[PDB]
Order: C-alpha cells, then structure tokens, then sequence
C-alpha cells in the first residue's frame, strides 16, 4: 500500500478513515507495527484564511494536550507551503458512528463518557475556545474514553466508506440577524440526551424549519421520560434550558451529583 513519511519516519496506510475539504485522514501503522491516525491537508489551493485556520488548529492542539488526555493527541507534524501531515492518536471509531449502530449504552459507561466530554470541553474553555458546533462526531473512543478531536475552527471531517442541526443551541439560531461557553453546554446536553433516550430532543421533527423552530420555542417543551438515574434526569434538564443564562455551566456540571457520586441515583 501507499506510505507516508513524516519528519523522517515511515507509516503504512491501513485505510482512509475520513475526508473533508482538501484533507484526508488515514489509519496507518508505524515502523514497530503500532497504529496511528495521519491527517493530510493539501495546501496547494488554500486561501490565507483557510491556511490560518489549519495553523491555528495545530497550535491549540499542541497547547491543549498538555492539560488534558481527553483531547486527542498530536505527536508529530510536518507543515510546508504544500502540505500538512499530522500524526495523531488514532481512535477506534467516532461517537456518532458508534451511536448510529443503535446498541444501547451501559449506564456506567454513559456516565463515564459524560465525564470525558466535560473534562475536554472544560479545558478548551479554559483556553478561550468556545467550540460552538459540538456534536457526537467531535468525540473519538480510545482506551475506553471519549476524546475531543475537531475544535470547530478548521472545517470538520466526514467519515468514508449531510450533517445535522439537532445539537444547535437556541442562542445561535436567534443570533442570525444583521458567544457563550453556555452554547457548548446545550450541545453536550443533546449528546447526553441521545445517550440516554435513544434520540436527540427534536430528532422527531424531521422537517428542518419545523425543527429549527422547536429549538427556539419557549412553549415547545422538551420531554424528559423519568428514569432510574434521577441525577441524570436533572443534568439533561438544566443543560437544555433555552435561556443560556439559566442554563447550567460546565464548572457547575463538574460539581453535580451525576458526576460526583459514583452510585448512579
Ligand atoms: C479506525 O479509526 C477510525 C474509524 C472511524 N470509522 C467511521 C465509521 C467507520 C470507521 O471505522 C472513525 C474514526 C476513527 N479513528 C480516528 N479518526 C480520525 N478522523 C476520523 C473523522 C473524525 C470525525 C469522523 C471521522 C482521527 C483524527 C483526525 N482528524 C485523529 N485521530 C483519529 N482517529
């Protein structure tokens, strides 16, 4: 198969995991048979803005991983005026593909996944990033944890063999005319919801103007089927409050019993 050298090292291409824009992701193996992901970006045609988004991704990636191992790790990279090669921690699969296979989630793994997401999003917040477009696809499963991959600056990748609106916070939709960490809480809540109720809140409204409306509609109430874990019920409820000022914050979520008391009640 094709190969790829990166800063004086050779990797063999198992398969292509993903693509988007002028970039590809490959599952590869190194010299010693270990497994990695490599993102390749063809800069040939690339505006000075798109160019600076890739540059920004790499910098923040390099800074943020010092502060959390819930952020997908970047080990090495080559960047020229022609190309970018990023050698990264390779995920098993992304959370949106895993969810789409409809296998229901062990409650204790859902709770642990939730910790993972909070830790990751919390540390990007602590460096001034509000993702703004969080969705299942931003998380990869490795070492039995969820790890964040795309900080929503450089354009998001898609898996190889559309994209949705279901996680869009209300403030974002009301804002289109003529930015808060709370916005990520809403999207994180929609992911949790999905992990607990099998569906995102407005995943039934198949029509998208219809869907968009519900999200911003103070009198379209979101259902919250009662469940064994009541702390989980309460987390989803405060995460999906439409007034971002009443919505719960990450630092609050980190003090919340769902996360803090290990027996799920
Ligand atoms: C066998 O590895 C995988 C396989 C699958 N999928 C999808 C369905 C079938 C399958 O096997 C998904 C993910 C992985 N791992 C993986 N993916 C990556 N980018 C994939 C895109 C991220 C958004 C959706 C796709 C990166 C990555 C970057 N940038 C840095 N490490 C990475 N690790």
């Amino acid at each position: 198969n094709e190969c790829i050298s990166v800063k004086g090292r050779i990797y063999s291409i198992l398969k292509q995991i993903g693509s988007g824009g002028s970039s590809k992701v490959f599952q590869v193996l190194n010299e010693k048979k270990q497994i990695y992901a490599i993102k390749y970006v063809n800069l040939e045609e690339a505006d000075n803005q798109t160019l600076d988004s890739y540059r920004n991704e790499i910098a923040y990636l390099n800074k943020l991983q010092q502060h959390s191992d819930k952020i997908i790790r970047l080990y090495d990279y080559e960047i020229t005026d022609q190309y970018i090669y990023m050698v990264m921690e390779c995920g098993n699969i992304d959370l949106n593909s895993w969810l789409k296979k409809k296998k229901s989630i062990d409650p204790w793994e859902r709770k642990s996944y939730w910790k993972n997401m909070l830790e990751a999003v919390h540390t990007i917040h602590q460096h001034g990033i509000v993702h703004s477009d969080l969705k299942p696809a931003n998380f990869l499963i490795v070492d039995g944890m969820l790890k964040l991959i795309d900080f929503g600056i450089a354009n998001q990748m898609q898996p190889d063999t559309v994209g949705t609106v279901n996680y869009m916070p209300p403030e974002a939709i009301k804002d289109m005319s003529s930015i808060s960490p709370k916005s990520d809480v809403w999207s994180l809540g929609c992911i949790l919801y999905y992990m607990t109720y099998g569906k995102t809140p407005f995943q039934q409204i198949i029509n998208q103007i219809s869907k968009l409306h519900a999200i911003i509609d103070p009198n379209h109430e979101i259902e919250f089927p009662d469940i064994p874990e009541k702390d989980l019920q309460d987390v989803l409820k405060c995460c999906l409050k439409r007034d971002p000022k009443q919505r719960i914050s990450i630092p609050e979520l980190l003090a919340h019993p769902y996360v803090q008391i290990q027996t799920l009640e």
